[PDB]
């Protein structure tokens, strides 16, 4: 059930490719994947095992798998799998993050290139994830928890709050826009009822607009990837031109194994949109995306807290037993303690709902450890562990209590190889700290 402004328009724009097109928009099937987590202690070893060794390759990451995730079982639960849909991966492909750089995922929920960013960047370097809606903002700050990143900011602004704070900051962003959603017709049938034929002028207009916030914050020879889940030219190849023409920027090459289609040259108005990328559904595998990566040469403008004495004595007592040691600034707010990367700017004026990592709560006496630092654990023989089985799993995730003789204290409940989280074994019964809100 197309639009018939939609059909029109494709027709002229695709000739008689147009019948594969709609043919494809109407008839072929949702495509779905979801990638492991490098992250993670074993990561692809615990998918190979625990949810299959015949799974197939996706074609655009290098951690990803076609299929669906069981989102209540475990390798879900503890971060070992993100589902995302497969064309969608293209962006976080072409982003190529690197350890150590200073980077910005701009449009940012639900997480699905943030995720793979951070799996880029190996926890070196600063990651800042900005999510314009608070209700989708807590759902990609669980979601970069989940995957046990070490070195997030997580953001809840529109950009043009953010270019005060990070003029010139960052050496890599990415913009994935909201953009005409044509790209989401077989996936989300509101996405039909959504379209209009003045849509995609619309969200031009929009995508300028976040687009010229963006560039401010881009350092001298930094990156620029910009995506879009939709097909019109007037926001993919016209919006690329527009970049081109109105600043300093140099369209780049996306390197990749698996070919794919390209930008139109006929569609903009500048050299080189053929080094773009495009996913069409019925030529490639995956719903649809745009994506550009350019290189900006401009120079941008660029213009308590302490632990109590007890706390310090607190979480030192705690982090000499679990032989964890920070490596960012240790910070407290409303007895929340945090590690904050080094690289982080001040963050004063910023709403911000997820500051680096976070360690645990400070309590009456006491200092609780964190569902976020049991899932960034990275090296399961220096610290104290309690294996389980998946049924001690259940019994956890379900928020009870389950028997293990002795009175070892806070340990990392541990399934196979998969930190899932902290209990406190205390005189033979493991007492349950798997956050309430995610019991079952």
């Amino acid at each position: 059930t197309l639009p018939q402004q939609f059909i029109k328009k494709y027709r002229l724009l695709l000739g008689e490719e147009a019948s594969d097109f709609f043919s494809a928009l109407e008839q072929g099937s949702v495509k779905k994947g979801f990638r492991w987590n490098p992250l993670k202690p074993a990561g692809l070893d615990m998918v190979q095992t625990y949810h299959s060794e015949e799974l197939q390759p996706a074609p655009y990451s290098n951690e990803g798998f076609l299929g669906t995730v069981n989102g209540k079982s475990f390798l879900h639960q503890a971060g070992y799998e993100y589902s995302q849909e497969p064309s969608a991966m293209i962006v976080g492909t072409a982003a190529a993050a690197k350890p150590g750089e200073k980077v910005l995922d701009l449009c940012a929920a639900p997480g699905g290139k943030s995720t793979q960013l951070a799996a880029q960047m190996k926890g070196k370097g600063l990651l800042v994830t900005n999510e314009i809606f608070p209700k989708r903002a807590k759902i990609l700050s669980e979601n970069i928890e989940r995957w046990g990143v070490s070195n997030a900011i997580v953001t809840n602004h529109a950009p043009a709050e953010l270019v005060p704070h990070f003029s010139g900051f960052f050496d890599r962003i990415v913009v994935d826009a909201p953009c005409s959603g044509e790209g989401m017709f077989r996936k989300d049938p509101n996405a039909i009822k959504e379209w209009t034929e003045e849509s995609p002028l619309y969200c031009q207009k929009r995508q300028q607009e976040i687009l010229s916030s963006a560039i401010k914050m881009l350092k001298n020879k930094g990156q620029l990837i910009y995506s879009t889940c939709t097909f019109a030219p007037e926001e993919n190849e016209e919006i690329i031109s527009w970049l081109v023409e109105n600043y300093p920027v140099t369209i780049e090459e996306i390197p990749l194994t698996q070919s794919v289609s390209s930008g139109r040259s006929e569609w903009g108005s500048v050299a080189g949109l053929e080094k773009t990328i495009r996913i069409w559904p019925h030529k490639d595998q995956g719903e649809g995306h745009f994506v550009a990566k350019l290189t900006f040469h401009g120079q941008n403008q660029m213009h308590k807290v302490q632990m109590t004495k007890e706390q310090e004595k607190l979480w030192t007592e705690f982090s000499n037993d679990f032989h964890y040691e920070a490596t960012g600034r240790l910070l407290v707010f409303n007895d929340h303690l945090w590690e904050v990367p080094e690289l982080a700017p001040s963050l004063d004026g910023l709403k911000v709902v997820r500051t680096g990592l976070h360690l645990g709560d400070f309590k009456k006496n006491r200092f609780e450890p964190s569902y976020a630092l049991a899932l960034a654990t990275k090296k399961i023989e220096n610290i104290p562990c309690l294996p389980i089985t998946q049924k001690e799993w259940q019994s956890y995730t379900a928020g009870e209590t389950f028997q293990r003789d002795g009175n070892q204290g806070w340990v990392l409940l541990v399934l196979d190889k998969i930190p899932v989280g902290f209990g406190k074994q205390v005189k033979g019964t493991v007492k349950n700290f798997f956050p309430k809100g995610l019991r079952f």
